């Protein structure tokens, strides 16, 4: 497996900007939280602390220079996290700093659940990838939520031994979802019993700020100690440590497509890697006018190539990004 290591890690060698875009006013915070695709990748949701969700329509973006959102959507307070729906294509998710976890229409503006339980702000909202009723939430308040879209109150809940910071359904499993906590530890359940945890994953020395699921057998961690952690569900300790980007104050975003990994950096520049190896793949730098990148999608295009991802900085900017 030494030739593919090699091969897959040599794939990419360049980036080109496809498009640019600003989350802004008045010179106000317009820090990027949250970027995510609808289910056809026809369109990419934007949130951050200016409280608004931004829709845009992909193929108009990356068609011209002038870029006015499909829709535009207002919270209460500061969007920590967005989701869309991978079973409706208009169903839409955002949490926020009240602890608000909202349903939206993500043309119409329509909200049809407003969930206010968590007693503290909430960092993290996901769609459960094979249930469509089903999502879930972490919170300060050192609680995941389990939440039913056709019911007003949470189904149920997770008491965790801090905050949470992340959390994320499997996408091989209805009933497995991992979550990073101020532990320090990425804990992973089964919510069908919830006592019980079925593992904690210990190594990082800070606050896990993101987990991701590589796949259904590995996960990826973000810690602001400078480094990522790939696990697998069946090892209490990490297979592998990234290295390369610079990470001990912000949350930079994290996102894995495949076998490729990517997270922002401190150094106003994105970093890219392959997950079999820990040295970094490649870099951009995203100009500017101690900024940081704060927020990273993959275009996870279903049957393709998934040679373009979308970035975001500290200063607002945002970049759609060709892997060449």
């Amino acid at each position: 497996e030494f030739q593919e290591c090699l091969s897959k890690f040599t794939r990419y060698n360049s980036v080109r900007p496809l498009a640019t875009l600003s989350y802004a006013l008045y010179n106000g915070s317009s820090i990027v939280s949250s970027i995510e695709f609808d289910r056809d990748c026809d369109y990419f949701a934007i949130a951050g602390v200016t409280k608004k969700i931004k829709v845009y329509e992909y193929d108009t973006v990356i068609q011209d220079a002038i870029h006015y959102p499909e829709n535009e959507m207002t919270c209460n307070s500061k969007i920590s996290c967005i989701s869309w729906s991978s079973y409706h294509k208009n169903l839409l998710a955002s949490s926020d700093y009240e602890g608000t976890v909202i349903l939206w229409d993500g043309f119409t503006g329509q909200r049809s659940k407003v969930y206010q339980e968590h007693e503290k702000r909430c960092w993290s909202v996901d769609f459960n990838l094979m249930d469509p009723k089903l999502l879930a939430s972490g919170s300060d308040d050192a609680k995941v939520k389990l939440w039913s879209t056709n019911l007003d109150n949470s189904v149920a809940s997770i008491e965790a031994k801090a905050n949470v910071c992340c959390v994320k359904f499997s996408p091989s499993s209805r009933y497995h979802l991992a979550f990073g906590c101020a532990d320090h530890c990425v804990h992973y359940y089964d919510l069908r019993n919830t006592k019980q945890p079925i593992m904690v994953f210990k190594g990082h020395r800070k606050a896990v700020s993101y987990a991701k699921f590589v796949s259904g057998e590995e996960i990826v961690s973000a810690s602001t100690d400078s480094q990522l952690k790939l696990w697998n569900v069946g090892k209490p300790y990490c297979l592998r440590s990234f290295k390369g980007h610079i990470n001990e104050k912000n949350f930079v975003g994290l996102a894995s497509n495949g076998d490729y990994i990517a997270c922002g950096s401190e150094n106003n520049s994105l970093y890219l890697y392959y997950k079999g190896l820990s040295k970094t793949l490649l870099t951009f730098k995203f100009d500017t006018v101690n900024e940081f990148v704060s927020a990273v999608c993959w275009r996870a295009l279903p049957d393709g190539e998934s040679n373009v991802l979308i970035a975001a900085n500290s200063q607002g900017t945002i970049k759609v990004l060709e892997l060449v």
